[PDB]
């Protein structure tokens, strides 16, 4: 069992995207596949204009910060 300094781990980019856009899809279409939930949303992503991409990077970016705040010590160089 190794969990010390076991902090909160934030996911991808894309992916505070996908919860955004996962249910509209998968709820027109209970039923996707793993690969289809993705790449919808890897299609709608990458047609997301780039200032549109702000608010999640940025959303990322913000957590990021308070992450490896204390984390340094814990996994790292």
């Amino acid at each position: 069992f190794k969990d010390p300094n076991a902090p909160k781990r934030p996911p991808s980019a894309f992916f505070l995207f996908c919860s955004e856009y996962r249910p509209k899809i998968k709820g027109e279409h209970p039923g996707l596949s793993i690969g289809d939930v993705a790449k919808k949303l890897g299609e709608m992503w990458n047609n997301t204009a780039a200032d549109d991409k702000q608010p999640y990077e940025k959303k990322a970016a913000k957590l990021k910060e308070k992450y490896e705040k204390d984390i340094a010590a814990y996994r790292a160089k």
